[PDB]
C-alpha cells in the first residue's frame, strides 16, 4: 500500500577525511539540517512513505537515533546494515525482503535536488508500470559520474560509469525508480570494472531491454555537489541563500509531511512544542497558524 | 499588438555608497557578468527583442558602452533618461513614445530570477490581451516591498506599498506586464506622501478593475536580493555555484539569443573570436560545436 | 607533555538543532576538519601537550574514538564526562584530578582563533607565574559575551556576563590561562541567574585581587563566530579561503605536532598515508620532503 | 615632506570580460568599497600621503573623478596614464618626475593585504634608509608570480619571474618599497622573455647588491587573490566576515586618515555627509563620538 524506497547512506567517506572519520557524510550539515533530510524529502515528495535506510554498522544506529521509526512524520522507516560498501546495487540484495514483489525507488544518501516542480518531474517515473527511470543532468565534469549518451533524436543509447572519455556531459543522478525486476538483476550481478556491484550495470540491463527512461533535469534545477569539502560549503551556502530570502525551508520533512497530508496540524504542533526553544521548532509552529 | 520591454536601471544607489559612487549598481558584477544582463535575460526569454533602457543622466554612456544597440544579439536597444528617481511609474511616461500603442513589460534593472520553466511562468503574462500581470513571491521581509494580500480562496484582494504591518508575506516582484492602458494611468497619477509615482498605485487600479493577474512564483524559484552589499555577495555565490556545477551560464544574453534563434551560429562565432582568449569567449565558441 | 589544558567540548547544542541531534557541535566540520581540531591546535601552539577533553555523556566516547590517547600526535589526551551543561567553570571541578597542583589553560571547543603571532600573544600568558590571563576582542555584538570594561589608561575595571547595557565592545574570548588557584575558586562558586557556573565570576575574582591580565587581540586577528548555522558556514568559508590561497592548512594538529617537534618525520608519514587520498594527507606527506 | 608611493592600476582586464567592459577593474567592489581603496589604505597605513595613480588612457580619468586630489583625506593625489601595460617597472619611468630624488613605494591597484601588525611591517620598510624591501608570502600556485628562493639558513638567494619550475612556494607580493636608485635601474631595464619591463629584474639587482630585505609575511596574513571572478567573490566574503564580526572596517581610507591624524574630527564629519544615509557614513560619524 505505501510505496517503497531505499536511502543508501553508508560508504567509507574516505575522500572527506578527516571530517568523515568523525561523522558519517550523510549526517553532515547542509546549512541547517543533516544531509539525509534532503534525499528523505525527495522520496516523500514522490509520495514514498515506506522507506528502508541502509548504513554502516557504526552509523545505522545514529540514523535510527535521528529519525526513529518515522511515525512522527507519517512514514514507516526501517533500517539495515551494509557490512561493507560493495556497491549501490547491493542495496537491492540487502533490501530484498523489504521490497517483496513491489516496485522500489533508490536514492543515494548524498543526493540533493532543488527546484520548481520537482514532484511533477518525478511523476512519470513514479507511475511507470514496467521498466526503470533515471534522471540526467548536464555537469562540467561527467567523468566523475555515470554518463548517458543520446543520439540525434534524443534516444539514450549508452551508459558508462566514470568514463575516461565521456560521450556526453549528461550525468545520471542519484535517484532511481525501478519496477520489481531489479531485485533479481542485482542478485545476478558480478563485481565489475571498479570491483563493485554497480547501479550503472543495473541501468544498462534496463537500457539493453529498451525499458530505461531518462528524464532530463533541466538547468533550472540544482543538483548540489557533496563530493568535496569545498562543494559542501557551496551546498550549504546555496540552501542558506534560498531559505533566508524566502523565510521558508528547503526539504524540511515535517513541513512536507504536513503539506502532503501525512500528518495533521495537531501532530505538527505536538512536534513543534518541545522545539520552540529553537529556530526550527519556531518555524514548525508557525506552519499551523496561517 | 507587439510587446515592448523597458528595463528601469536608474536610482542613485545611496544604500551602496561608496561602491556606487564609482560604479552604477546595475553594472556591478553578479559573479561573471554585469547585473543588467540578468533582467535583460528575463526579457529575452519572454521573446521580447525591442527594449528601452532607462538610466540616470550619469549612467547612460556606460550602459551604452556595455550593450550598444543590441544588434549583436539580435535585439534592438534604445536609451532614455530618468532625470531623478521619481517613481517606477515614471517609466511609462518616459517611455510613452517608444511604447506607442503596444503592450509593455517593465523589469527593474536589479531583478534577478532563476528557475526551471521560467519562460512558461511568464507565458500567460505575455499572451494576456488586456489587463496586467504581476508576480508574487514569498519573502521573509515583506515590509521592504509591495505586498499583495490574498483571500481565503487565493484571490489577490489588496496591495500595499512597503507597509508597516504587512497583510501577508508575498512580495510583488520587479517584473510587470501591462496592456496599452498603463501609460495613461501613469500620466494621471499623483505622487504619494513620499513623493513618488508608485507602481503599486498602477497595479491597484488594475486590481480594482478586475484586470490584474497575480502569478505565484513558487519556492522552487530563486528571486535574488540585490539590496545590500551582503546580498550581492550571496547573489554572486549563488550564480557561481550553479554555473560551475553545470558548466553552463545563467543569463548569458548571447546564448539565449542563439538558442531562441535571434542570432545564428555564424554571428555567434563572429562574437566569440575577438574574445577567444578569455573564458567567456571560449564558452561562446564551444556552444557552436556541440 | 608537561603543561596542561582543558577543551570544554559539550553543551546541549540546542540552537543548532537538528544538526546536533545526532552529532556533537564540536565534531561538525569547519571546512576540512572537525571543529575540535581548532581549539586543540590552539593549545598545542601554546606548547600544551597534556589535554583533558570534557564532553557530554553521549559524545565523550565519540571524541575518544576519533582522537584516542593522542600519542600519535605526541600528546597525552584524556577524557571526562560533564553530566549536564551547568557552566564553563564546572570544567575546573570535573578536571580537578587532571589538573593536580598545576597551572592550566581552558579553551572552549567551539572557539576558532587565527592571526599572525597568536603563539607569541599567548606564550606570555603561559609564562605568568601567578594570576590569570584572558584575551579581549572588539566585536559588533558585545551583549552576547563576557564584556571587559577598561578605564582611560587602558586598565580593566569591570567584567560582566552578557550585559543588556554593555560598557564596551570588548568581548572576553573563550581562551583562558589560570594558575592553580582556579580550582578552589570554581569549587566555591554558586550558579548565576542564568543557572550556570560562570567563567566571568572566576575572572572577576582574579580581577579584584589585581591578578588578572587582559591581553588585547587587535583587529588583525580573526575570532570566528560559530553560534548559528549561518556562522558555521561563514567560519568554513573563511578557513577555506585562507587555505586554498596559501596552500597551507589552518589548525592542522599533525602539522603543528611535527613543526614543534612533538613527532618526527617517520611518524608524520605514517599518519599521512591513511589520509593520502585527498589533499589533507598529501599535504602532510610533503611536509616531510617539501 | 610627504613620503611618496605609486599605485599601478592599469592593465587590460580582458580576463574578467564582460565585467570589465564598461567598468575599470580597480573600481569594482570588494565588499563595501571600490577595490582601489585597499592598496590606497595600505600606502596610507605605511605613512605615505603623496601618491601617484597610474592607469590606462580610458581609466585614469575615472579614478580622478572618484578621488580628486585627495586632500579631503589629507593626501596629495596625482595621476598619469600608462599608454600600454609594458610592465610594472615602467611605473618608475612614467613616475620619474613625480619621484624626483625621493624614496618611492609601489603597490599594485588590485592587491589586498590584511593582518595583525601589517602597519609595523610596512613602517620598517619605510624606515629603511638605503636599498629595497619586498614581501614574500607562501602560495599554492607560485608559478603565477615572482618567486623567491631561500638558503637552508633561510636567506633569500634568488628571484625568478613565473618560473616553469618554482624553487619554492614563496611568491613576491605586489607591494615594494625602494630608495631613489630604483628610477635609474628601471631606465636601464631591457624587455624580458615576456616582452615586459620586470620588477623582478629590479629586485634582483638590489638582491645582488646585498641591499634587498625580503620580509616574510607569515601565514597569519591574508594576501587576497583578485585575478578571477571567483577570487573577487572570495575577497569580498573574506572582508565581509571580518568587518561584520568586529564592527570595524578594513581599509577604510577616511578612518585611516583620521586615526593617523592626517585629518581631524571636523573634516571627518564633512566626509560623512554624502555618505550619512547608509552604514558607511554612520560608521564614519561614530568615530567622532565613539
Ligand atoms: C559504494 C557505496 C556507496 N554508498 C553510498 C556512499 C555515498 O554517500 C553514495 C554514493 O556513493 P559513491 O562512491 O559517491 O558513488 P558515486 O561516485 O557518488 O557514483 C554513484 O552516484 C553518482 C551520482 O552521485 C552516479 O552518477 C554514479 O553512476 C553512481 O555510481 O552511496 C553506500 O551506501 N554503499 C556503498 O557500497
Ligand atoms: C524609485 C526608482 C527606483 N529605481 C530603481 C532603483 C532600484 O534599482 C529599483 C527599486 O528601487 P526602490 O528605492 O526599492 O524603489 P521603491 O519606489 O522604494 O520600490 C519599488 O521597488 C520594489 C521592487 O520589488 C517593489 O517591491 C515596490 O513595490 C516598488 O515600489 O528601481 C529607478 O530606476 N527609478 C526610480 O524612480
Ligand atoms: C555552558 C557549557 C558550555 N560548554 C561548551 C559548548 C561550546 O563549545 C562552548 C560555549 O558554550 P556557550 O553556551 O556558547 O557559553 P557562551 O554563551 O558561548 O559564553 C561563554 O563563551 C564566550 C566566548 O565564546 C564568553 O564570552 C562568555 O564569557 C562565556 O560564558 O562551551 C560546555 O561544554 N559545557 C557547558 O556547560
Ligand atoms: C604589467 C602591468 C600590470 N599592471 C596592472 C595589471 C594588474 O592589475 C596588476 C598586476 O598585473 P599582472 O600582469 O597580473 O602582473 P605580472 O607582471 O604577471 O606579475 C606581477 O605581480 C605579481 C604580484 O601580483 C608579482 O608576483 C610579479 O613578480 C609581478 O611581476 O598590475 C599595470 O598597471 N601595468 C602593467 O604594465
Ligand atoms: C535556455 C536558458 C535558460 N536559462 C535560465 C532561465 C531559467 O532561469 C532557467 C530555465 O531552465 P530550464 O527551464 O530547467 O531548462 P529547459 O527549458 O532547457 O528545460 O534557466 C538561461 O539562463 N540561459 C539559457 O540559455
Ligand atoms: C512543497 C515543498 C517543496 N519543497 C521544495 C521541493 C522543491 O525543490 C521546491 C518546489 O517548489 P515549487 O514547485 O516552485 O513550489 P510550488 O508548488 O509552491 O509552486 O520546494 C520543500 O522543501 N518543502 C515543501 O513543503
Ligand atoms: C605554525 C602554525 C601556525 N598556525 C596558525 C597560528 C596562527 O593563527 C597563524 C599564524 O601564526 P604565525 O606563528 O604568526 O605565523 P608563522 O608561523 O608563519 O610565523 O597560523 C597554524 O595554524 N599551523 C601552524 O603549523
Ligand atoms: C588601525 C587600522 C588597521 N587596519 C588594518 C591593517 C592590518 O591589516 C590590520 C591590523 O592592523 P593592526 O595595527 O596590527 O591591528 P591593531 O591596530 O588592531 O593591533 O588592520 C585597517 O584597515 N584600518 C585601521 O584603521
Amino acid at each position: 500500500k505505501m510505496r517503497k524506497g531505499i536511502i543508501l547512506a553508508g560508504g567509507s567517506g574516505t575522500r572527506l577525511y578527516p571530517v568523515t572519520m568523525a561523522v558519517s557524510k550523510q549526517l553532515l550539515p547542509i546549512y541547517d539540517k543533516p544531509m539525509i533530510y534532503y534525499p528523505l524529502s525527495t522520496l516523500m515528495l514522490a509520495g514514498i512513505r515506506d522507506i528502508l535506510i541502509i548504513s554502516t554498522p557504526q552509523d545505522t544506529p545514529r540514523f535510527q537515533q535521528l529519525l526513529g521509526d518515522g511515525s512522527q512524520w507519517g512514514l514507516n522507516l526501517q533500517y539495515k546494515v551494509q557490512p561493507s560498501p560493495d556497491g549501490l546495487a547491493q542495496a537491492f540484495i540487502i533490501g530484498e525482503e523489504f521490497i517483496g514483489g513491489d516496485d522500489c525507488a533508490l536514492v543515494l544518501g548524498d543526493n540533493i535536488f532543488y527546484g520548481h516542480d520537482l514532484p511533477k518531474l518525478m511523476e512519470a517515473a513514479v507511475n511507470k508500470e514496467s521498466g526503470a527511470t533515471v534522471f540526467a543532468y548536464h555537469v562540467n565534469d561527467p567523468e566523475r559520474y555515470g554518463v548517458v549518451e543520446f543520439d540525434k533524436n534524443g534516444t539514450a543509447i549508452s551508459l558508462e560509469e566514470k568514463p575516461l572519455e565521456p560521450k556526453s556531459n549528461y550525468a545520471v543522478t542519484g535517484l532511481y525508480f525501478y519496477d520489481n525486476d531489479v531485485v533479481q538483476m542485482a542478485k545476478n550481478l558480478k563485481p565489475s570494472a571498479r570491483g563493485e556491484l554497480e547501479i550503472t550495470d543495473i541501468n544498462r540491463i534496463y537500457l539493453e531491454q529498451g525499458r530505461l527512461s531518462v528524464a532530463m533535469m533541466g538547468r533550472g534545477y540544482a543538483w548540489l555537489d557533496t563530493g568535496t569539502h569545498q562543494s559542501l560549503i557551496e551546498a550549504s551556502n546555496f540552501i542558506a541563500t534560498i531559505e533566508e530570502r524566502q523565510g521558508l525551508k528547503v526539504s524540511c520533512p515535517e513541513e512536507i509531511a504536513f503539506r502532503k497530508g501525512f500528518i495533521d496540524v495537531e501532530q505538527v504542533r505536538k512536534l513543534a512544542v518541545p522545539l520552540i526553544k529553537n529556530n526550527y521548532g519556531q518555524y514548525l509552529y508557525k506552519m499551523t497558524k496561517d
